[PDB]
């Protein structure tokens, strides 16, 4: 069974992003539907897969990371609106049998994502 | 006076992303407002800045890159829905007097962005 | 020396969205007396190494270089690129300051770009 | 005709890396040859191209950046040896007629490069 997972990495300290609030949305033609909310654990991942089994369906999604609140909780005092506040990763799942690992490699001034393994 | 600019780089071929359609949005409490549509030129940039002068205001923004259409137009046939289709780059501008360069370094399976 | 640390890597092919399978690599220690070859490996079907590159008492404080034969990998995948390839052997130099901790240094690579970081 | 250039970006503050010392080497079968030593300017670039005209030839090169020294001068207090100290970017130039722009997007715990434009 394919599963959707994520991983937040803080490249300002080379450490997992701990406590990063995130939300998963299913995206359709008329609107978006919240599927799940989660908080990254001590390894920067989620204790449970964001989607697994029959819940992982072919479609379009959005992973929204509260990266700005995280860096503010780490002591960063940045002028608002921060350049990196809520990071929105829009992506599509075309094959429900394959795993989809969509991490976030983020600083207050940069971020990158990819389809990992 | 500050200006907003972007730049698209295709890392499957090490060339600028040419012909990438763009849509810039201001994001507020009640919703989003379309500010500008544009297309990347032969250098993967815009002939005019996305925002400049008084049009560059303090606030939240969303710069959407029609990257999936670009890679489909380059011959890359990929099953639907594509992992990289419309790339949403949400960011904030805290100082209207500064230049903000928000490029995109993109493949069909990865993208990166940063404040340049 | 500590027994608890381990050096690892992970090759991700972002032209395919798949792990880089069959990529040859070598680990070097780098110091004032030169570079010392420590291990050669080939990435498995998950783009990782079946055995750790360095771990435990063999994992020591100092400078290191991981060398990825990215150019041969992409050539083996059908990419026809004029030589010398822009991305051929990728050299990731990095330092290890605490021998008891784990260091995961992955490679996110295309024939025209790559990135690396200290992961978890 | 072709020109080789670079650009250092500090993604910990969202600013160009200013004062970054660098060195360009040619890489051949019998050893490496220093081509140029330079320092980034206020825009994180070099006032002159690293290689231009007849100096730009087909072959392998290495750009070495003293990134760790730069982060020390910016106040970052990291144990030694730093995870990121001297960043080595090995790359090959196949067509001396084309411009090659090879930037460095770096934090003390991450870096990326690409064939830019």
């Amino acid at each position: 069974m394919g599963k959707l997972s994520t991983h937040v990495l803080d490249i300002t300290k080379g450490k997992p992003g701990v406590g990063v609030k995130l939300a998963l949305y299913a995206v359709g033609p008329v609107g978006k539907t919240l599927l799940k909310q989660a908080v990254t654990n001590s390894d920067g991942r989620c204790d449970e897969p964001l989607l697994a089994g029959e819940a992982l369906q072919v479609g379009k999604y959005e992973l929204v990371f509260a990266a700005g609140d995280y860096f503010a909780a780490q002591g960063e005092q940045l002028p608002e609106p921060r350049f990196v506040d809520e990071v929105v990763i829009a992506f599509g799942i075309a094959d429900a049998s394959q795993n989809y690992h969509v991490p976030l490699v983020v600083s207050p001034w940069a971020y990158s994502t990819y389809r990992g393994s």
